[PDB]
This record gives C-alpha cells, structure tokens and sequence, in this order.
C-alpha cells in the first residue's frame, strides 16, 4: 500500500516487485495477503438480543423498579388465601413496564441503521484481476484483492481497491467521483504521476477510488492500497472514532437517576430513624412478621412514587408529535432525542451552493475591448436578461435592447462558448421548462449563446424542444471539434482545438478556444481581440480589464467572471501531447484576450430573512463555500452574514490561510470566522472540534461520504435530501429542499418543543413528589397504606399522562427566536422553582394523607378513631380490650384509600393548569388557552370515575365510590392548591428578581 499518486508507474511495479504482464504470483498473493487482510471493511460489531436486552436492565431506575417488582411479588405470594386474588397484579403491571420498556428498546435498536454499515453499499462484490495463474483476466471476489496485483475496470464497474492506473486501453478514461469528492460530471484521468505528495484527491488524476464508478471506458491498474487503507476506509476510521455525546436533557435523565436513588435511600434510613423508638418495645414477635410485611410493601410503594413512570412515554410522543410537524416543513428528523439538541444550536455551518443558493446560474454582464489607442482604451459593457437556463431574453448596453450579431467582439465571445463548453440544453415536454443538461457553469453559457445568437438566425417558428440548442448547433457546424483540454485546477482553464471543416475557410484553420479565471489566463494573453483586428496586451488594457472583474465578484452584484481567450496560431496538432494535464498549461499560452461572462447564483428567496432571524436568535452563522474569499466575502455581504460596511479581516479565512496558522490561531479564528472559501474535506472536521473547544452546539451541512465524518462530529450533522445515502443516515436531519432557511426553520420549532415539553416534565416531577410525601408521612406516622402501588401507577402513567402530553401543545412564546440560545447545563428545576415543589410536593403529600385519616376519624361514613392511635392500628385484634371496641379490618377499607386517590387526582389536575405558564397566574394566562389542557382533564376525571364504578376494577384498584359529600371534601382539599401557587407565583412574579 502506498502514495501511488505521486509515484510513477514503474516505482509502483517495483515497489510491490509485480511484473505488469504477469501478474501477482500464486505466491505473491499468500504473502501480500497475509500481510495487508482482505480488502473489506471492518466486520460489523456483534451485539447480540441478551446483551441488547441486558442494556434495558441496566439503567438504575429500571433496576430499582426491577427489585421492588420482587419485593412486590413474593409480598403477593404472602396474602391470605381468599381474602385477596388480585394480589399478584401489583407485581405483574411493574413487569409489563419493565418487560414493555424492554421491547421498545430493542425494536428500537434493530430498526436502527448504521452510517458505517450504508459504506458497504459501495464495495463491488466481484472485481477482475491478471495473476500469473492463469493466461487470461480472473474475475474473482472484491474482498480477495491485494495491494500489488493487477486488476483492470471498465464502463458500469465500481471500483474495488484504491488503483494507481498503469495504462488506458481505450481512447479516454471517464469516472464518477461524485460521491468521494462532489464533481457531479465524470472527470477524466491520466497515467503521469502527480508531484505533490500530499495532494487532495480531487486532483490525483491518477487515481481510482474504490467504490466510484467508471463512466466512459477501461483501463489497467496496480492496486495501491486495499480494505481501511483505501480512502473510503480513512473515513470509515474517522466515523468509528467518532463518538457522540447524550442529548442534555438524556443527561439530565441520568443524573436525576443517580439523585433519586440517594434521596430514596436517605428516606428509608430517616423512615428508620423516626420508628426507633420500637427498639423500646416489650421483647416478643407481637407481628414480628407483620410488620417487616409492612415496611417492605411501603418500599415497593416508595418506589413506583418517586420514578416518573408515564415521562419517558409522554416525551417520545412528544418528540414523534412534533417531528410529523416539521416533515411537512420539509425538515425530516431522524432521531427524535434531537429535536432538542437542534433546539440549542450555536452556530450553523452551511455548504452555499446547493443550500444558500439556488445553483441555478445564469449569465448577465458581458464585456468586450473596444477600443485600444495607446493609453487610451474603452471596454464594451452588456447586460442580459433572464436567470433560468429558458432561451429566453435580450442583450443590453445601457439598459437598451441589442441584436448581438452587430458585435464583431461578441460573434467570437459567443462561440468560444458553445464551442468550449461540454454541457448542453435540453427541453423536457412533460414538465415544460428547459433543463441543465452539464454542469451549472457551463450549461449556463449554453443559454447565453441561445439568447444572442449572433447571426440572427430566425428560430421565432420552432418547438421549444429543437429550440433548446438551436444557436450552438449552428456553432457547432461552422467549426470541427478536434479535441480538448480537460479542466486542471492548476491552470484554471480548460481548451478546446477547432478545424474549419468546409473549404473558403481553410485559412486561419486551426484556432484554440480558452476558458477560465481571469486572472489565470490574462496572465497568458499578449494580445487583446478589438473587433476583428488584434493589438499587444498593454499594461493600461490590463488594468482596466482586471478593474472591472472586481466590480463584479467583488460589488454588489457578487458574480463569478469567466474569461474567455483564444490562441490565434495554436501548436501543430502533432507537436500535442493530449494526455498529460501538466502540459495544457503550456499549449495554452500566448493567448489574445477576447472577452468577459459574469454569470449569477441568485441566493433563496427565503435565505435573506433566514440570516436575520439566527442574528436575533443569537446563533452564529457560518459559510462554507468554494468560491475565492474575495468573492466569498460579497456574497456573505449579500445575505447578511456581513454588513455591507462592516470590517472582515480576522472573520474570513481560505483553507490555505487557516492551515498556515498555528494551532492556536487556529483556534482563536474559529470563534469570530464566518466566511470559510475553497476548504478542504479535513477542515469540516477541524472547525467542528474548535467550535466544540468553545462549548458551543454546531451544526454542519453535507452531502457526499466525504462528509460523513464531520456530519458524524457536528453536535447536529445536516444532510441533503439529494446527498448521498451514507450522509444522510450519518446526520440527524435532512433537508429535502436542501434549502438552507429549512434549517432555521427546524431550529425554531426545537424552541418551541422543549419550552412545552419542559413543562410537562416539571408538572409529572412535582406529582412524584408529593407522590413520596405522602408515603414518608404514611410510613413516618404508621398509618394504614394511604395510596397503593397499583393506583400510583395508573396515576402516572395515565391520569397524569393525558394532561402531561396535552402540555406539549402549549402555545409558542411570541418572541422565542429573539432569545439567544439555551444553555445545556441549564437545570429543569432549581432556585426558587425547586422551593415551590418542595412546598407543592409537601402540600399534595399532606392532602393525600390527610384526606384517608379524615375518613378514619372525623366521617359520618367512618368510625371515628379520632383522636386515638389510629397509628397503631397493627397492634389491634390483641389490644381491642384497650383502645379498640370496633372491629380491627376498617383500617382495609377502601374508602380511605379512594379519598386519597381522589384528592391526589383532581390536585394533579389543578397542578396541571398551574404548569401553563412557569411564573404567569392564571387569572392572566387562562386555562382555556390550551384547549387539548382541559379536554385531557375530561378524559382524565371519567377514567378516574371509570376505574370507581365499572364493576371489575374498583376491585382490583381497592378503590370504593364515594358519596356527593365525600367528593365535595376533596375538592376542599385539593383546590387550595391553585391558590397556594398563584401565591408562590406572585412571589417571583413581584420580589425575586424577576
Ligand atoms: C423525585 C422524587 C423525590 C422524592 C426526590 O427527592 O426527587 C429529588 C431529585 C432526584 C431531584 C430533586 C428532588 O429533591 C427533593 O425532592 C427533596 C425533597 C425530599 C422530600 C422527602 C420527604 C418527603 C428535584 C426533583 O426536586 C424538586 C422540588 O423538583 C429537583 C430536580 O429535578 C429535576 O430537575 C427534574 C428535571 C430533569 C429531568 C429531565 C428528564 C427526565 O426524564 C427526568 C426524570 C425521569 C427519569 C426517568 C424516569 C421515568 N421512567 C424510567 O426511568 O423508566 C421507566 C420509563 C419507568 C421504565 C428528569 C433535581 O434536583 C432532582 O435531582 C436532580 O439531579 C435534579 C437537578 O434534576
Ligand atoms: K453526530
Ligand atoms: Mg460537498
């Protein structure tokens, strides 16, 4: 395996020590193989049902939840024969959570896809090699390939092993390397070695990357590496490498596990404490077993009070909700622990093309000489109107309409046009509009010429179909094609050598139309075409011309110019060596200048406004283009990343600039940049890590696997709807539109997504608190069991479950995108806020288990006790003599229970008004403004009655309908709770600051 780019053909037979005619040896196979694996990737980790089901098991709560589902279940295989049935339901619901919460997690996982896994989609599974076992070519399989031996490609193949070529056995060698570095259009490749070592792979021409596909033609090869040594496996390391933090609020759900399970404890150890007396009792099992009974069923208890069991189910739905809102955004979320995350992003790293324009060039300024007299000199300005690739518009000089053809200038302009260019028009019938058949640059140039055909050549009486490419046809005939210069980012030019075809144009037969960077090819211009005559390129004429190509890339207007030449007297044809990139260079030289094209990629309508909300959003925006800063920097201006005025010397870097930085500066640049040009794929990576060295939530955009690896690294990796597959299972979300402003959109949906959803998870927190108030009170007092496992957990699964996911369609705040972003360590429930659940928990836990002893003592329904140990109640069939004339089982009675059970219901519901609006009284945020609120309520209140009447479950629930003037003490009871808020409210509202 080596740097074959740079090597030539021969160093690589020799390195690897293989004959090109022969092949890799039978033996040189076992060896070679055996010292650099199979060319694969890495087999996929192998986790299997029992450690995936394991891993439900082994959060701490499910595992507390787990035991007192034990405790629970052998306390039920300890009742009374017939004095109870129902006793193994209490065990089996917290299995069916247990066991349910498992299968999520595991359906979950196995509907889950790999961004490493989609890789292997690009590994042919067969490939074709020359070994010197045999005469012929060997199609064996991908993974048995090895660095050395000699394999040969041709059209519809994908490539197998990274390949350094040796030789094209056809007339030319097209590839699809779209996917690996973004170059829709086949590229074409050469054999000559490239100098640099350490080169991009856009610009080794000689090489094939494995899993590119051959477009045009076949050639042979000496593959240079194989397996996680190609290209594609450097990006397979970087993604699995790549490891990704737990969304704050998953976080947050860890550490509020670890927490719970303290407090818990402590409880237990105080509940102890507080019973110590007891060991100041008389000496005898007086219901020794009784009692350990006792505390072990208010542990099982304790525990279904203190986790929020309906949470996790309330913010998934939550999640799911929101999601289908954005897809009809065209915002399409993949996971949805993300919405929120994206709801915190600080800065948003966007490619521009695709994204923050249209891509959809077109050409409006033209210039050509007009006039050079010594100093002296006048250009010829155009304008042309139209930005679709339709035939369709005018030329102008100052604003006033031209037939062209009246140019000498612009008839060879035109044609240097239709000539040079490979892309080309087509009209499809079905959607009636004229398509882009090459590239975007190029096709463009196609209408231009359409637009101005130049010798007037009526085609006002055709279809749109023919008229499509009418005027370059026309161009097309009058010159042959001979052959052309491909593109090479060395030269920033490409050519093209022309025949005259037909005789009485014989002489001044072959020409050589150029075009490319201005700056690029005027460098080789020593004349300057003025009509039909031409004059020596002059310094005065070649400031003027390199003054006017900055107005236009640099103004305003924010064009890309391209520079079109022509080399009068071209080498002979054979003095050309057509395949060696290195040389086009020097056959395009002592050129004479002809012309101009500024061409424009319009930004989205919607990419304007969308800049401005992220300013008022406080989320820094950054581009990531290819166009050269200078031109980069006016198209940030042109969308507001920069003010038209405003200073960008340290905000706007080159990949070369930044790369020529020290580590540190390095650094310290990515806290202001915000215009990033012609960068290359490692830098995407690179600006991630530093904006994370910075706290800061970042989001980048992407769309080939070339991306993959930064889009894996961004807290939020953004994914084309037209990219690449491996890119977009590699992000969070994808763009179907691709349009940047899509993005914003998402963002501020997550604003409002976790504003709802944090509520409702501040309003199920509270109730498991004054859930455990209640139970600590039971225990701490030695009442009879107030509230029972059964009941808590429809309680907190359901009747709090409807209200809570109600919450989550709180209506938006009006100025949530004129916020800055929210912090992630930003706690749900602290200061002053953790006080008044404190005081609500502290309340409700009071309500509930008041409102059962109420009933005990103080009812007309039940025995008074009042006043008098209904505490030790336990102690009671032997002591009736003393303090007992009545009978020792009311304390079983199920009134009580459904007093508590009730007040705990409609508190809850009153604690869900309250949770509108954090610090807003209800008398000014009303309950009615959100409807979905009080239609759960209703839902909720029956379902509570449902499981108090419908004969099969008050039985189960030991829950007993009570009478019109028990409920009435309910409400007396819970009621107070709304006051007690708008109080507690009021507080924050009116004296801590705020
Ligand atoms: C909770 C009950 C009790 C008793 C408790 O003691 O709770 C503790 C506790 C741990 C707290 C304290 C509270 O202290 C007390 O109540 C003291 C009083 C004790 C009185 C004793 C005598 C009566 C909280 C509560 O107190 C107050 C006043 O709200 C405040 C905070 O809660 C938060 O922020 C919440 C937002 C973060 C947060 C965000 C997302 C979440 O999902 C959660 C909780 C849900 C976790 C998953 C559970 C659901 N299901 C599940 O796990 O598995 C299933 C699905 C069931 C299978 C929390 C926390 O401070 C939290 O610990 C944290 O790390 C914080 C800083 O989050
Ligand atoms: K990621
Ligand atoms: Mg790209």
């Amino acid at each position: 395996m080596e740097a074959a780019h740079s090597k030539s053909t021969e160093e690589c037979l020799a390195y690897f020590g293989v004959s090109e005619t022969t092949g890799l040896t039978p033996d040189q196979v076992k060896r070679h193989l055996e010292k650099y694996g199979h060319n694969e990737l890495p087999a996929e980790e192998g986790k299997s049902l029992w450690e995936l089901v394991i891993e439900q098991f082994e959060d701490l709560l499910v595992r507390i939840l787990l035991l007192a589902a034990c405790i629970s279940f052998v306390l039920a295989w300890f009742e009374e024969g017939e004095e109870t049935i129902t006793a193994f339901v209490e065990p089996f619901v917290i299995l069916l959570i247990l066991i349910a919460n498992a299968i999520v997690g595991v359906w979950q996982e196995r509907n889950a896809e790999n961004a490493i896994e989609a890789l292997k989609e690009y590994e042919p599974e067969m490939g074709k090699v020359y070994r010197a076992d045999r005469k012929s070519v060997q199609r064996i399989k991908a993974r048995d390939i090895v660095p050395g031996d000699i394999v040969e490609v041709a059209v519809g193949d994908k490539v197998p092993a990274d390949i350094r070529i040796l030789s094209i056995k056809s007339t030319t060698l097209r590839v699809d390397q779209s996917i690996l570095t973004g170059e829709s259009v086949s590229v074409i490749k050469h054999t000559e070695p490239v100098p640099d070592p350490r080169a991009v792979n856009q610009d080794k021409k000689n090489m094939l990357f494995s899993g590119t596909n051959i477009a045009a033609g076949k050639a042979l090869g000496i593959v240079a590496t194989t397996g996680v040594s190609t290209e594609i496996g450097k990006i397979r390391d970087q993604m699995a490498a790549t490891e990704q933090d737990k969304t704050p609020l998953q976080q947050k759900l860890d550490e509020f596990g670890e927490q719970l399970s303290k407090v818990i404890s402590l409880i237990c150890v105080a509940v102890w404490l507080i019973n110590i007396g007891h060991f100041n009792d008389p000496v005898h099992g007086g219901s020794w077993i009784r009692g350990a009974i006792y505390y072990f069923k208010i542990a099982v208890a304790l525990a279904v009070a203190a986790i929020p069991e309906g949470l996790p189910a309330v913010i998934t739905t939550c999640l799911a909700l929101g999601t289908r809102r954005m897809a009809k955004k065209n915002a399409i979320v993949r996971s949805l622990p993300s919405v929120e995350t994206l709801g915190c992003t600080s800065v948003i790293c966007s490619d521009k093309t695709g994204t923050l324009t249209t891509n959809q060039m077109s050409v409006c300024k033209m210039f050509i000489i007009d006039k050079v007299d010594g100093d002296f000199c006048s250009l010829n300005e155009f304008s042309i109107t139209g930005s679709t690739y339709a035939p369709e518009g005018e030329v102008l000089k100052n604003d006033k309409p031209i037939r062209s053809g009246q140019f000498d200038g612009l008839v060879e302009l035109a044609t240097i046009c239709a000539l040079c260019n490979d892309s080309s028009l087509d009209f499809n019938e079905t959607k009636g509009v004229y398509e882009k058949v090459g590239e975007a640059t190029e096709t463009a140039l196609t209408t231009l010429v359409e637009k101005m055909n130049v010798f007037n050549t009526e085609v006002r009486n055709l279809s749109k179909v023919e008229r499509a490419n009418a005027c370059n046809s026309v161009i097309r005939q009058l010159m042959k094609k001979e052959f052309t210069l491909e593109f090479s980012r060395d030269r920033k030019s490409m050519s093209v050598y022309c025949s005259p075809a037909k005789s009485s144009r014989a002489a001044v037969g072959n020409k050589m139309f150029v075009k490319g960077a201005p700056e690029g090819v005027i460098d080789r211009c020593n004349y300057v075409r003025v009509g039909t005559t031409r004059v020596p390129m002059t310094g005065p004429v070649k400031e003027k011309i390199l003054s006017v190509i900055k107005e236009w890339g640099t103004g305003r207007d924010t064009l890309r110019c391209l520079a079109l030449a022509t080399r009068d007297t071209p080498p002979k044809r054979e003095e050309m060596v057509l395949d060696d990139s290195s040389r086009f260079m020097e056959y395009e030289t002592d050129l004479t200048f002809v012309g101009v094209v500024g061409m424009l990629d319009p930004p989205r309508k919607e990419v304007m406004g969308s800049i401005q909300l992220c300013r008022d959003a406080g989320i820094r925006v950054i581009m990531i283009t290819g166009d050269n800063k200078g031109t980069a920097i006016a198209i940030c201006r042109r969308i507001g990343i920069f003010g038209e005025n405003e200073e960008v010397a340290d905000r706007a870097y080159t990949g070369r600039e930044f790369d020529d930085l020290p580590l540190a500066e390095q650094r310290e640049a990515c806290r202001r940049a915000c215009c990033f040009a012609r960068v290359e794929p490692s830098h995407k990576s690179k600006i991630v890590e530093y904006l994370q060295s910075y706290d800061e939530i970042t989001a980048m955009t992407g769309d080939g696997v070339n991306d993959a690896p930064a889009l894996k690294k961004a807290e939020i990796g953004i994914a084309m709807g037209s990219g690449t597959a491996v890119a977009k299972t590699a992000s969070e979300m994808v763009l179907a539109d691709d349009n940047f402003s899509t993005i914003v959109a998402a963002v501020e949906e997550g604003r409002a997504i976790y504003n709802n959803m944090k509520q409702f998870i501040r309003y199920l927190i509270s109730s498991n608190v004054g859930e455990v108030v209640c139970i600590f009170l039971t225990a701490a007092l030695g009442l009879p069991e107030a509230l029972i496992p059964v009941q808590l957990l429809w309680v907190n699964l359901v009747t709090d479950g409807l209200p809570a996911t109600a919450l989550g369609f709180n209506p938006p705040d009006l100025d949530i995108m004129d916020r800055p972003p929210r912090s992630p360590k930003e706690p749900l429930i602290s200061g002053w806020l953790f006080f008044r659940y404190m005081a609500i928990g502290g309340y409700v836990g009071a309500a509930t288990v008041g409102a059962a002893a109420w009933w005990f003592m103080y009812a007309e329904d039940g025995p008074g006790v009042t006043y008098h140990q209904l505490t030790h109640f336990m102690q009671c069939t032997e002591d009736h003599p003393h303090f007992e004339g009545l009978d020792c089982e009311i304390f079983e009675a199920p009134e009580p229970m459904t007093m508590a059970l009730s007040v705990l219901v409609t508190i809850e519901m009153c604690n869900a008004l309250n949770s509108l609006s954090e610090n807003q009284s209800l008398m000014r945020m009303p309950p009615w403004v959100n409807i979905w609120l009080l239609g759960s309520i209703c839902l909720s209140m029956s379902l509570h009655f449902l499981i108090l009447y419908v004969d099969p479950l008050p039985m189960i629930f030991k829950l007993k309908a009570l009478d019109l003037t028990q409920w009435l003490m309910v409400l007396k009871i819970s009621l107070p709770v709304i006051g007690l808020d708008e109080i507690l409210k009021f507080i924050a509202r009116n004296y801590l600051e705020g």
